[PDB]
C-alpha cells in the first residue's frame, strides 16, 4: 500500500519517499478499535489511439482472472456489445438497410439507431454468461478516455483476483494493480465520531486543513488526519515515510543509492475508553431515551453522558444521541464537549464553594428557605417549598435542590443580603466575575482541556446590571454549560477538589512490527488544572450534601441512588427551557462512587423533557451505569 508521493531533484539527484501504514487505536484493555485494512484495485488506462476491437480482447483475457459484478451494464451497452458478438446475426438484421446505406440514401447514424432499435427481443437474451463479464469490463474500459486511469474493479477484489491480475500485467496493455490502505472499524459505528477519519487519498490534505499541514513539511498528495482522534494523534499516528537517495549522471544510471530512512510504521494510541463498558453505556442509554419517551419525554432531543474515573481523569465512556420525535437516534459523542445546555440545580456545589472562598456564608450555616419578595412584587422560591418557611443547612440546601438557598448566598457575596421587598442590588459586576470565579476553579466555565479538538468552555454572558441573570447564575440557569464539564467539576469534588484535565488517549507504544504493540513510548496523563480554593471542612460539606441528596428521603436524587450495588453520591438539575415556545425542562445528573474512594464519576444531560409534575428517573441511566461496573 506504499503510495511514492515525493521525487525531490538537485545535484542530477532525486529523493523518492514512500509512505508507511497508520498507527492504530486500541482501548485501555488493547482491544483494537481502528486498524488498518489493504484494499486493491483494477484499473485500466485509455490511450489516444487504442481500437474498440483491442479493448475487447484485453478484457476478454481478464475474465479469466476476476470476476465481475454484472451491475452498471445499461442496455444500451448489452445491445452495443451484442453487435460484435455475433456480426452475421446484425448482417441478417439489417439486410435492406445495409443497402440503403451502400445507395447512400440513409447514413450511418440512421443505420445505426435503426439497429440499436432491431433487437432486445427473444435474440438479446443471445448473450452467455461469459460475454457479461467482459462486457462488464469493456464498459469501465470506455469511460471518459486520455492517460486518466478508469477503475475496473474496487470492492471485492479478492487477493486471488489481485495475484492473478499483477502477474500478468505484461500480457494486459493498460492494465493496472493498485494497493491501499483504509482504516478499519471493528466495533462498527461505536464512537466513529470520536475517532475522526483521514483524508481518501484521492482527497490529500484538505483545503480547510491546508497551510497548516504545508507549514510542517507535508505535501498535498499525503493522507492525514481530518478530525477529532485521528487530527488530534496525526503526527504520533502517521509514520516516519521511507526517504530514498539516489546520485545520477549523464542520461540516467544511478551510481549509488543510499537510504537516508528505512521507515517506520505509525505509533499504536491506546485510549482510556473501554469498549466494554462503551457499548453497555450505548445499550442503556438507548433502552432509557426509549423508556422515557414511552413515559411521555417524545420532544426529548439529546440525550447525553460521561463517564470518567475522577482520580485520573481517563475518560472510561462518552456517548451521546440526538433523538428526532419519532425516536430516531443519530449519534453524536462529540456532543459531550462541543455543545453547552442549561444544566441547572445540578451547579450548586459549586456555587456552595464560590460562597466559602469568599466568606459569604459559612460551612454549615443556615438560612431559612422561603418565597423572598423583591421590589414591584417580583417573587423567587424553592421548588420543595412554595409556600412554607424551612431553616436548612447548606447540606440540606444540595440535598433539597434549595433555590432560596442560594439566591441569599448569592446576596451575600453582592454584598447585600437579602430583606424582604428590597430592590435588587444595581451593579452586580463584582460579585458576578467572583461567582465564575468560584465556578471556574471546578470547571463549570473554562475548557476542561480535552485532548479533542473544537471544545467549547459554554455560553458566557455579560454581567453588570443584570442582578436576576446574576441570582440565576448562582442555580445554573444563566451561562450554559457541556456534559464534559458538569462531568470535571463533579470528579473534582469526587477527589477532594483537585481538578484534573479530562484525557482520552492514554498512551503511545513504539510500535514497529504488524499487529504487536511493542514497548511503551509515552503516558498520556490528565494533568491537575488546579486545587479548588477551599478548606477540607468545606469540600467534604458538599460531599456530604451530595450523599444526602442520594441517599435521604427526601434527595431529589433519592428514587435512582438510593439502593446502588456500592453508595454513590451526586446532584441532579432542572432547567425550565423552551421550543417552539412551548414549555420543557433539561435534566442533568452528576455523581461518583463509591463514596467512600471514588473510581467512578459521570454527568448525563437530557434536553426538553416535559415540565414535570410528572418526575421521570432519568437518572435509572446513572443508577444502572453504576450498578454495571461494580458487578463483581
Amino acid at each position: 500500500g506504499s503510495h511514492y508521493k515525493q521525487l525531490i531533484k538537485n545535484d542530477e539527484n532525486i529523493t523518492v519517499n514512500e509512505s508507511v501504514p497508520r498507527g492504530r487505536i486500541l482501548d485501555r484493555n488493547g482491544k483494537v478499535l481502528v486498524d488498518n485494512a489493504s484494499k486493491m484495485s483494477i484499473t485500466y488506462t485509455r490511450n489516444r489511439k487504442t481500437s474498440q476491437k483491442e479493448m475487447l480482447n484485453t478484457a476478454k483475457k481478464l475474465t479469466d482472472l476476476i470476476k465481475m459484478d454484472t451491475d452498471k451494464i445499461t442496455e444500451r451497452d448489452k445491445k452495443d456489445f451484442w453487435i460484435q458478438m455475433y456480426p452475421s446475426s446484425a448482417k441478417k438484421l439489417m439486410r435492406k438497410e445495409q443497402l440503403m446505406l451502400e445507395d447512400g440514401s440513409i447514413s450511418q447514424d440512421q443505420f445505426d439507431t435503426q439497429l440499436r432499435d432491431k433487437i432486445g427481443k427473444k435474440q438479446l437474451k443471445q448473450l452467455t454468461k461469459k460475454d457479461l463479464q467482459v462486457l462488464a469490463i469493456y464498459r469501465e474500459m470506455n469511460a471518459g478516455s486520455t492517460l486518466d486511469p478508469q477503475t475496473i474493479k474496487n470492492e471485492d477484489v479478492s487477493e486471488k483476483e489481485y495475484a492473478a491480475v499483477s502477474q500478468q500485467l505484461s500480457k494486459l496493455p493498460g492494465v493496472n494493480t493498485t494497493m491501499d490502505w483504509d482504516r478499519k472499524y471493528p466495533y462498527g459505528d461505536t464512537l466513529r465520531g470520536i475517532f475522526g477519519d483521514v483524508s481518501t487519498s484521492t482527497e490529500g490534505i484538505p483545503k480547510e486543513l491546508t497551510e497548516q499541514y504545508l507549514s510542517k513539511g507535508y505535501s498535498r498528495n499525503d493522507r492525514v488526519g481530518k478530525s477529532y482522534l485521528e487530527y488530534q494523534y496525526e503526527d504520533v499516528l502517521k509514520g516516519t515515510k521511507k526517504q530514498m537517495k539516489y546520485t545520477t549522471d549523464k542520461s540516467g544510471r544511478v551510481i549509488s543509492s543510499e537510504v537516508l530512512n528505512p521507515g517506520s510504521r505509525g505509533h499504536d494510541l491506546q485510549l482510556t475508553i473501554d469498549i466494554d463498558l462503551q457499548k453497555k453505556v450505548e445499550s442503556l442509554l438507548e433502552k432509557q431515551i426509549s423508556k422515557l419517551r414511552s413515559q411521555g419525554a417524545k420532544d426529548m432531543d439529546n440525550a447525553l453522558m460521561v463517564v470518567q474515573n475522577p482520580k485520573n481523569g481517563d475518560i472510561l465512556a462518552i456517548a451521546g444521541k440526538q433523538i428526532d420525535k419519532q425516536g430516531k437516534l443519530k449519534d453524536y459523542d462529540i456532543g459531550n464537549f462541543t455543545a453547552q445546555y442549561t444544566v441547572g440545580s445540578s451547579v450548586k456545589g459549586g456555587t456552595l464553594l464560590a460562597g466559602y472562598q469568599n466568606k459569604a456564608i459559612n460551612v454549615g450555616e443556615t438560612m431559612v428557605d422561603e418565597p423572598l419578595k423583591f421590589q414591584g412584587g417580583l417573587t423567587k422560591r424553592s421548588y420543595f417549598n412554595k409556600n412554607g418557611h424551612v431553616s436548612i443547612d447548606d447540606k440540606q440546601a444540595l440535598m433539597h435542590s434549595s433555590n432560596v438557598y442560594m439566591f441569599k448566598t448569592a446576596l451575600k457575596l453582592a454584598g447585600d443580603p437579602y430583606t424582604s421587598g428590597m430592590s435588587l442590588p444595581n451593579n452586580i459586576a463584582d460579585a458576578g466575575r467572583k461567582l465564575r470565579k468560584g465556578l471556574n476553579q471546578v470547571g463549570l466555565g473554562l475548557k476542561t482541556g480535552i485532548d479533542l479538538p473544537n471544545e467549547t468552555p459554554g455560553q458566557i454572558e455579560p454581567l453588570t446590571n443584570n442582578p436576576g441573570n446574576y441570582l440565576d447564575l448562582a442555580i445554573g440557569q444563566y451561562d450554559t454549560y457541556t456534559p464534559l464539564q458538569l462531568s470535571q467539576y463533579v470528579s473534582t469534588i469526587a477527589n477532594d477538589g483537585y481538578r484534573i484535565q479530562p484525557h482520552i488517549g492514554l498512551s503511545i507504544y513504539e510500535s514497529t512490527n504488524k499487529d504487536e504493540t511493542g514497548p511503551l513510548k509515552r503516558k498520556i496523563k490528565g494533568n491537575v488544572l488546579n486545587k479548588v480554593n477551599n478548606s477540607n471542612d468545606e469540600i467534604k460539606e458538599v460531599q456530604e450534601g451530595f450523599k444526602m441528596a442520594f441517599n435521604e428521603k427526601q434527595g431529589t436524587g433519592y428514587a435512582s441512588f438510593r439502593n446502588t450495588v456500592v453508595p454513590s453520591a451526586g446532584k441532579t438539575g432542572t432547567a425550565e427551557v423552551f421550543q417552539d415556545g412551548e414549555p420543557r425542562v433539561n435534566s442533568t445528573y452528576i455523581g461518583y462512587a463509591p463514596v467512600d474512594d471514588p473510581k467512578l464519576s459521570f454527568s448525563i444531560v437530557y434536553t426538553n423533557q416535559p415540565v414535570p409534575p410528572p418526575w421521570l428517573n432519568g437518572g435509572d441511566l446513572g443508577r444502572d451505569v453504576i450498578n454495571y461496573y461494580f458487578k463483581d
